[PDB]
RNA sequence: GGCCGGGCCACCCCUCCCACGGCGCGACCGCUCGGGGCGGACUGUCCCCAGUGCGCCCCGGGCGGGUCGCGCCGUCGGGCCC
């Protein structure tokens, strides 16, 4: 430690831009999901 | 009544720039009632069923803003009335 305290960083740049997280859904997607759920529920009733 | 010369305007021609307004034609930018091809995600129609955004590029219609913009039209317009 006394002889060499200097820190050198480790380089890493050859990384592809991969996303591991689900992106936030859009307003159009949420509205469509609500519409599909309503349609499916009405369909289930009319099948009875 | 003047007594000689100058300009400027009224007139004919042809002639430049600018301003303002209108119309049309480009090129650029921004703003989509939409069409093609891959990546996620959604629905109780789940047999290649259905529907929604997103990333790149290619087409289609309309709108506005800048454009030495470019032409045309108008001004008892302006340029010491070029
Ligand atoms: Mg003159």
């Amino acid at each position: 430690i006394r002889e060499n305290p200097v820190y050198e960083k480790k380089p890493k740049k050859e990384v592809k831009k991969k996303r591991w997280n689900r992106p936030k859904m859009s307003l159009a997607q949420k509205k469509d999901r609500v519409a599909q759920k309503k349609a499916s529920f009405l369909r289930a009733q009319e099948r009875a």
